[PDB]
C-alpha cells in the first residue's frame, strides 16, 4: 500500500529552486545530511540516559557512507532516533515551512544556498545532486517506513518490507547522471575532511568492488 502526498507549496517551491538554480558548490549536501544524522544520534543518546531500554534496538551510534557505482547511489546510514510515520508525513514538513520562507527571504537579500542548514531545511540540499531520494527509517515507537520523492510536488510513504534496520535512518541518493563524482572514494574523503571533520560519531566510508 503506497500513499502519495502533496508537498506544502512552500516546500515544493524550495525544492524547485534547489533543482533549477545555477550553483556550482553542490558538495555541501553531504555536510547537511551528516549534520542531520549527528543530530539524530545526539537525540537517541540523550533519551537513552533516562531510559536505557531505548538502545535495545541497537547500542552502536555511528554514520556509514556507502557508494554504489552499479546503482549510481550514495547512501548515508545512521543509527539515530529515526522518524515516525507522523514525522515523515506531517511534523517535519510543518517545521520546515518557516525555515523555508526565512531561507528564501535570505536568498533574495544576498545569502547563498550553502547557508541552507542555518534554516533547518538542510535535508532538501540532497536535490543538488540527486534526481530521486529514498529515506528508509525506523523509530522505536513505530514501524519501518520508506519515504520517496523525485520532486515534482509529491512524495510517497509506504511500509518497508526490506531488511529490518533496528533503529535509525538510511538516506539513499539516486544521483544525477552528471554528479557521479560523489561516488568516488577520494572525493568523499575530501568533502568529509573539509566540512565534517569534528562530527562526534564515527563516520565510516565504505569502499566498493
Ligand atoms: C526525509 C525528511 C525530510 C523527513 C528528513 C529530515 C531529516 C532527516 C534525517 O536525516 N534524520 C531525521 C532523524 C533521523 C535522521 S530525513
Ligand atoms: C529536521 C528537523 C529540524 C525538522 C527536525 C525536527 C525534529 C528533529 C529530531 O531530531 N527529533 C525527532 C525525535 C525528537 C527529536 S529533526
Amino acid at each position: 500500500e503506497v500513499e502519495t502526498f502533496a508537498f506544502q507549496a512552500e516546500i515544493a517551491q524550495l525544492m524547485s529552486l534547489i533543482i533549477n538554480t545555477f550553483y556550482s558548490n553542490k558538495e555541501i549536501f553531504l555536510r547537511e545530511l551528516i549534520s542531520n544524522s549527528s543530530d539524530a544520534l545526539d537525540k537517541i543518546r540523550y533519551e537513552s540516559l533516562t531510559d536505557p531500554s531505548k538502545l535495545d534496538s541497537g547500542k552502536e551510534l555511528h554514520i556509514n557512507l556507502i557508494p554504489n557505482k552499479q546503482d549510481r547511489t550514495l547512501t548515508i546510514v545512521d543509527t539515530g532516533i529515526g522518524m515516525t510515520k507522523a514525522d515523515l508525513i506531517n511534523n517535519l514538513g510543518t517545521i520546515a515551512k518557516s525555515g523555508t520562507k526565512a531561507f528564501m527571504e535570505a536568498l533574495q537579500a544576498g545569502a547563498d544556498i550553502s547557508m541552507i542548514g542555518q534554516f533547518g531545511v538542510g535535508f532538501y540540499s540532497a536535490y543538488l545532486v540527486a534526481e530521486k531520494v529514498t529515506v528508509i527509517t525506523k523509530h522505536n515507537d513505530d514501524e519501518q517506513y520508506a519515504w520517496e520523492s523525485s520532486a515534482g510536488g509529491s512524495f510517497t510513504v509506504r511500509t518497508d518490507t526490506g531488511e529490518p534496520m533496528g533503529r535509525g535512518t538510511k538516506v539513499i541518493l539516486h544521483l544525477k547522471e552528471d554528479q557521479t563524482e560523489y561516488l568516488e572514494e577520494r572525493r568523499i574523503k575530501e568533502i568529509v575532511k573539509k566540512h565534517s571533520q569534528f562530527i562526534g560519531y564515527p563516520i565510516t566510508l565504505f569502499v566498493e568492488k
